[PDB]
């Protein structure tokens, strides 16, 4: 009944940083050739969104964020082979072109059409689909599902399996398949090792199930928020520390605790002190560690580079290191066969109506993942 | 005969910082249990040599420095099971303990026991065999190879080939070993890949042989002295650039060269603003740098940890992550089957009483390596 029309529907504009979000009416337009229309179903709130609204993340602004969701496919563009209406699919926040030299690596994920190293805030074509009080508003990584509807490229948007709970599997948009990935494809946590984890929050968590999965032996949980500690343990961890609690630097508390250094270390936070720190606290003669957490807009970190001459070895990843496309309907179906948990992950539902409350949990320590459902 | 006396020998002591070495008579007194005093064959003259010189490294002076040598037993200490008098041996800067975490560990090479970290200059016991004018003399990285006569602990030291040219053997005490273990072991470089090796000493050298020994496909070297780069292509490089002649940065000279970021890049020069270089050059999605260069000490590095995040690998390593009592004999052997040369590396051979003259070609630019002959 809407295949070819502009859609009114209700969004989720951020016109300013460090304000609410808005919701009100905004006009979707009908997909071009090789685009997308989704009905949102569900969607997480990552703290990345949040990035968007303090300016830890600099993205064009008026925008509609988003990009942890699911939904049904509304109407699809001229030339769409991938997908169809009535689908279940995933937005796809890191694209998977398949044609560029990244795509076509064996360990590429970070496509090149992404919209994340250099944020324009549009489709492919480089306009908008969006208009809220007659003026543009910019998209947010090519998904924007902070939108009863929303356009994405095909090359963005994922078929999952038609028997999905999408209010579920939201998170392998984001938070889980991040977290996972980061353990299991980008460090290689193997069996028997020791694993150290800073930032306890839905993608850290998924970190730990990475770890526990891969056969870790020793998984320390780090956060300065010890109401994190108790849901680390359920889903692998080991043992948990507050770096308040020492006198000395945590780097040395770990370093000591795993008898010279762990085996791998991850950054899931987003500071450049605790990257630095992640680094230090890995052996420093085989240890690996992993940035995950998002940095501070256009701030550098300043290290030692002995602490890599020794034979560390430093990386980083976006969304697990998973090529988008390929995995995400793998990912679902290992849910639906029970490989991994995603309940441990969510400890809130709320309507989309209630995004900013959604924000406000996640802001105030008390929530790991806010799903919001249309 | 000398075994459990005193021998008085020559040797270059280096007194203080940023003055010529003193090439005079020294006591070397026998070797104590588990050690091994070597009469020097041949030893080569390394950068990481003259950052002693120059404060680049800080380690205790005064010092009888060098580390990249071959000689011959002339005795044994109580308890010594690997070597004998006569033996061709490599002194080994970097030991393998066989004991430690590290040495366990199948992908660690900065044994323990090093005197690397947080120099000590002594032997594993913590006292120096080394006398001149009445004052002891520090050791350096348990090797000082930089005499006559050395004594070094077991664990440093490895049997080779009774058949070696130790004036061709001894750079795979240094710089031989680590360039090329550092394409084909740390970075393993792959078939069909880009390199980019900034610095075209001895070092970067053998990095090019190993990546040519890998099936790069292209490899280019970076080098602001130009007279470095006929000898590059000699040994594999395909191109050759100087930062001087671009008004671009290099990074980005090099990027575009490579259509969007070479595979593997190595830092083989010392200095923070090239491996950052280094580091941004390689593809941001599935690039490796690795770091062998040694900078001033206690310097930082600053850089933005968006280049890991998008997926580059940064690693560094010691000795090109060969385990080294293992690896040396096996290079050798290696080397007697002509599995590689070692001929380009050498520019220059004086007798040992030329050491400053050596250095001041080092210096100078004009040479790669100065092997020393006793
Ligand atoms: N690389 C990716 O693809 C990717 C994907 C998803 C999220 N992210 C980023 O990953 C980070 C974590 O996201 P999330 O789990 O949704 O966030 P979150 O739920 O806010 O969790 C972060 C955790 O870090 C804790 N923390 C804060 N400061 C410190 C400190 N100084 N020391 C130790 N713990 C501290 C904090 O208490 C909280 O539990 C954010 O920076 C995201 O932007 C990156
Ligand atoms: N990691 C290890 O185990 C290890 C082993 C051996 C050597 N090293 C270090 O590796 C480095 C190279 O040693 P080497 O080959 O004996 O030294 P070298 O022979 O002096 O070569 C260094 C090269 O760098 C070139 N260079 C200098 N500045 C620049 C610049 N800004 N841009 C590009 N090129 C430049 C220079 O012209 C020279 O050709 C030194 O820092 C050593 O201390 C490390
Ligand atoms: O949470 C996933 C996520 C990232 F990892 C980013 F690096 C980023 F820029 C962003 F906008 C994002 F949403
Ligand atoms: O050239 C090898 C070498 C190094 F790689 C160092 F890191 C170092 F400190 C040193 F003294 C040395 F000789
Ligand atoms: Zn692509
Ligand atoms: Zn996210
Ligand atoms: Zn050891
Ligand atoms: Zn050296």
């Amino acid at each position: 009944s809407t295949a070819g029309k502009v859609i009114k529907c209700k969004a989720a504009v951020l016109w300013e940083e460090k304000k609410p979000f808005s919701i009100e009416e905004v006009e979707v337009a009908p997909p071009k050739a090789h685009e997308v229309r989704i009905k949102m179903v569900a969607t997480g709130i990552c703290r990345s969104d949040d990035h968007v609204v303090s300016g830890t993340l600099v993205t064009p602004l008026p925008v509609i964020a988003g990009h942890e969701a699911a939904g049904i496919v509304e109407s699809i563009g001229e030339g769409v082979t991938t997908v169809r209406p009535g689908d279940k699919v995933i937005p796809l926040f890191t694209p998977q072109c398949g044609k560029c030299r990244v795509c076509k690596h064996p360990e590429g994920n970070f496509c090149l059409k992404n919209d994340l190293s250099m944020p324009r805030g549009t489709m492919q074509d480089g306009t908008s689909r969006f208009t809220c009080r007659g003026k543009p508003i910019h998209h947010f990584l090519g998904t924007s599902t902070f939108s009863q509807y929303t356009v994405v490229d095909e090359i963005s948007v994922a078929k999952i399996d038609a028997a999905s709970p999408l209010e579920k599997v939201c998170l392998i948009g984001c938070g889980f398949s991040t977290g996972y990935g980061s353990a299991v494809k980008v460090a290689k946590v193997t069996q028997g090792s020791t694993c150290a984890v800073f930032g306890l929050g839905g993608v850290g968590l998924s970190v730990i199930m990475g770890c526990k999965a891969a056969g870790a032996a020793r998984i320390i949980g780090v956060d300065i928020n010890k109401d994190k500690f108790a849901k680390a343990k359920e889903v692998g961890a080991t043992e948990c520390v507050n770096p308040q609690d020492y006198k000395k630097p945590i780097q040395e508390v770990l370093t000591e605790m795993s008898n010279g250094g762990v085996d791998f270390s991850f950054e899931v936070i987003g500071r450049l002190d605790t990257m630095v720190t992640a680094l230090s606290c890995c052996q420093e003669a085989y240890g690996v560690s992993v940035i995950v957490g998002v940095p501070p807009d256009s701030q550098n970190l300043s290290m030692n580079p002995m602490l890599l001459l020794s034979g560390r070895t430093w990386k980083g990843a976006i969304f697990g290191g998973f090529k988008s496309k390929d995995s995400v309907p793998k990912l679902v179906a290992d849910f639906m066969a029970k490989k991994f948990a995603l309940d441990p992950l969510i400890t809130h539902v709320l309507p989309f109506e209630k995004i900013n409350e959604g924000f406000d949990l996640l802001r105030s320590g008390e929530s790991i993942r806010t799903i919001l459902t249309f």
